[PDB]
């Protein structure tokens, strides 16, 4: 039973219970995201949503074991346990920055993680208009390990894991990897933190899908780290799983479909992000508080939506989609330039 209501700030929302999230919004925009930025804390918050949510397994439950609660705030509640798992490396820092907000505002940890993830995305130009539903009860048990994918897992292992967790198919796997468009890597190369996956880590766009399809020619920092392969630009990192998903015959044409197609990118990610945040939950038992999330902003300027970074042309693309040739994009002018690092807070 939802009660449409006008909050104290004058805005109308779907249920009166949503109004209290406007105070949470104001607090995290100022004190967690430094004035609404799509910087390191926003990226970490988006990563935390996946690591809290994908830890659920119908297959383990069928074996008599607890397979995890899905989107239940378990990675925050039992952080001493889940953040020690190898796939969750580096997440205790963002969990520690978020905890005080959960305590101050009296919301569940699962609902806060889903909220901060959606607000973080709304700070990145180009993001979809994000949803936010409430209702996740506090987890009562930590998830098991072995449920969050690693960059060195094969494509078959990853496809099978997301299919078990939420009945997601191989095309939906590609949809959710769009989040690597606003993201950096702090713990794979031990000599440098903050290496972005694409040349625009503050913009939700398809440069991740363009740049992962170019030929990898060098390591940005040290060579041969586990789960890392060569990348095409100085300062950019590329992980093994993204590299192989982009070239596998099952997923390569879906990976290429986002290039120069902003509306598909936004619509597909909007859809799959909402689905991840409902894992382990009953959708009809949740409350829609999407009207609290800020409107996303357009990408500023007048460059084409997708482009080759300076120094790269169609000859540097490793075409993997047999149905449709990679689109001929324009190249930015000038010499190749390094992607700038995104320094993380201490402890990342
Ligand atoms: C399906 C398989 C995936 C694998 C193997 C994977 C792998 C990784 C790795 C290795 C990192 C760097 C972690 C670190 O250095 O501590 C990373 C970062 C990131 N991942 Fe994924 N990822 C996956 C899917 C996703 C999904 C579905 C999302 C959606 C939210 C996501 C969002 C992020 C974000 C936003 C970052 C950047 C973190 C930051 O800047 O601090 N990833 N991913
Ligand atoms: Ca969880
Ligand atoms: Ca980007």
């Amino acid at each position: 039973i939802e009660k449409r209501a006008t909050c104290s700030n004058g805005k109308t929302v779907g249920d009166a219970s949503c109004c209290a999230w406007f105070d949470v919004l104001d607090d995290i925009q100022q004190n967690l995201f430094h004035g609404g930025q799509c910087g390191a804390e926003a990226h970490e918050s988006i990563r935390l949503v996946f690591h809290d949510s994908i830890a659920i397994s119908p297959a383990m439950e069928a074996q008599g074991k607890f397979g995890g609660g899905g989107a239940d705030g378990s990675i925050m509640i039992f952080d001493d346990i889940e953040t020690a798992f190898h796939p969750n490396i580096g997440l205790d820092e963002i969990v520690k920055l978020q905890k005080p907000f959960v305590q101050k505002h009296g919301v569940t940890p699962g609902d806060f993680i889903a909220f901060a993830g959606a607000v973080a995305l709304s700070n990145c130009p180009g993001a979809p208009q994000m949803n936010f539903f409430t209702g996740r009860a506090p987890a009562t048990q930590p998830a098991p390990d072995g449920l969050v994918p690693e960059p060195f897992h094969t494509v078959d292992q990853i496809i099978n894991r997301v299919n078990d967790a939420g009945e997601f198919d191989e095309l939906e796997l590609v949809f959710m990897l769009s989040a690597h468009s606003v993201a950096a890597v702090n713990d794979v190369d031990p000599t440098v933190q903050g290496l972005p996956f694409d040349s625009t880590p503050g913009i939700f766009d398809s440069q991740f899908f363009v740049e992962t399809q170019l030929r990898g020619t060098a390591f940005p920092g040290s060579g041969g780290n586990q789960g890392e392969v060569e990348s095409p630009l100085p300062g950019e990192i590329r992980i093994q799983s993204d590299h192989t998903i982009a070239r596998d015959s099952r997923t390569a044409c879906e990976w290429q479909s986002f290039v120069n197609n902003q509306s598909k990118l936004v619509d597909d990610f909007q859809f799959i992000f909402l689905a991840l945040t409902q894992l382990g939950q009953d959708p009809n038992a949740m409350t829609d508080c999407s009207d609290v999330i800020p409107q996303s902003k357009p990408i500023p300027g007048n460059l084409p939506f997708s482009f080759f970074p300076a120094g790269k042309t169609i000859k540097d693309v490793e075409q993997a989609c047999a149905e449709t040739p990679f689109p001929t994009l324009t190249t930015l002018p000038g010499p190749e330039t390094s992607v700038q690092r995104i320094p993380p807070p201490p402890g990342a």
